[PDB]
């Protein structure tokens, strides 16, 4: 197989299909061939789709996915609302595992947070992670409370051993602000910062948010990534 | 001594101190006798006083501060960009337990989120719960972000055997949406949820505030925290 990342948020908002574009665009301009996974995508009711973001802004086009529930929830509470079971554990993984191959950049991208039930029953992207011997790229904010959450992401994520391969920022803020200029600084002291997307990343073209997301992360670590 | 509960929240913002007003409120009317600590209070340049809140709303004079921090920061960049340092772990706890007497409920209100840093070096809420041996309340949201959160926090907390005492909706808002609803729903699957104060109610002058805390609470529950 290849490389997988499973891409998890501090909560919901906070950068995660951005980020998963912008890394896929980044590995992408390194020559890394990038699968996307969603397995389970909400609120499509209002149009989410972070696959077709992804596809946007990073012309990713093994994008992936299992379910979709219309009610802006999260994946358990959709599936209540409509009646539908989430998916299984089984599918979720084998989905995964089928995407990931050798020299491919194989990234998984949870709905909300690292503890939201995902399949069933009450299985997480944690297990996910887990079953499938993936790290976890952390998107976190720059604003108050990050650190708390961000904290509390690493511990429930050194719980069952899943490494973490470091944090993304979401929306880097501009101007930055006493708060988000003290939280970079202090994030780092916590987990290794990949990168901070500049806020208003999401509504850059394809061919500006290439770009940006090339000048995100540093070079070297994406193409040390698979 | 008596009852001490450290009040966390799954983050910031997210109604700590109406709680701890609240719980407070509803002790003092059972005629359980309250003191509420907050060990670490960034924002005091804003005017951020938790416990001068919970004094206005509650009628708590049984207030008890240690660190006053001007920038609303977290404690270490608002003690660092203050010139200042983070009490030490034992200073917290020597106010805790100060306070910490037979037939009183002691409230100590985080800053924060349960693993922000109160004191040098990473000492955080959960630390101090441990070496007073309180339990721990947890205030959450009823909003998209939840349950993570609260899972994350309860997680968090059993890591070091600090036993949960519940959940508290810190706002609640009427009527509640889909995901509201659908929220607390869950919310009290992972926890008992003992509360969940109604949106604004930290308008509520003395005794509608008093009001609004008597029935927030069970009354069993308030008058099982302290023997
Ligand atoms: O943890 C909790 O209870 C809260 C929670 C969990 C998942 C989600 C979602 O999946 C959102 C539904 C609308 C956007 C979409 C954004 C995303 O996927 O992060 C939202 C809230
Ligand atoms: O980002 C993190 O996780 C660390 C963090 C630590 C403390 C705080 C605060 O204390 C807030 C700062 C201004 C009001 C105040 C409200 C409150 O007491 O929580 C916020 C975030």
């Amino acid at each position: 197989g290849g490389t997988i990342l499973v891409v998890t948020g501090t909560g919901t908002g906070v950068g995660k299909t951005v980020v998963c574009a912008a890394l896929a665009s980044a590995a992408r301009q390194a020559g890394i061939d990038v699968a996307v996974c969603k397995p389970v995508q909400t609120g499509t009711a209002r149009g989410d789709d972070d696959l077709a973001e992804v596809g946007r802004l990073a012309g990713v086009t093994q994008l992936a996915g299992l379910a979709r529930y219309p009610q802006p929830m999260a994946p358990a509470a959709a599936a209540e609302h409509a009646g539908m079971a989430l998916p299984a554990r089984d599918q979720i993984v084998r989905l995964i595992a089928d995407l990931d191959r050798p020299g491919r950049l194989t990234l998984v991208e949870g709905a909300g947070g690292l503890l939201v039930e995902l399949a069933e029953p009450g299985v997480t992207l944690r297990d996910v992670a887990v079953d499938v011997a993936a790290a976890a790229l952390v998107v976190v904010t720059a604003d108050l409370g990050t650190l708390n959450h961000t904290k509390l992401t690493l511990e429930a994520l050194a719980a069952q051993q899943v490494s973490c391969a470091g944090l993304v920022i979401g929306s880097w803020p501009d101007p930055p602000g006493l708060v988000a200029a003290s939280n970079r600084s202090a994030l780092a002291r916590i987990a290794m910062v990949r990168a901070a997307l500049p806020a208003g990343a999401a509504s850059l073209d394809a061919g500006d948010f290439a770009a940006m997301s090339a000048a995100a992360f540093d070079r070297n670590w994406v193409a040390g990534l698979v």
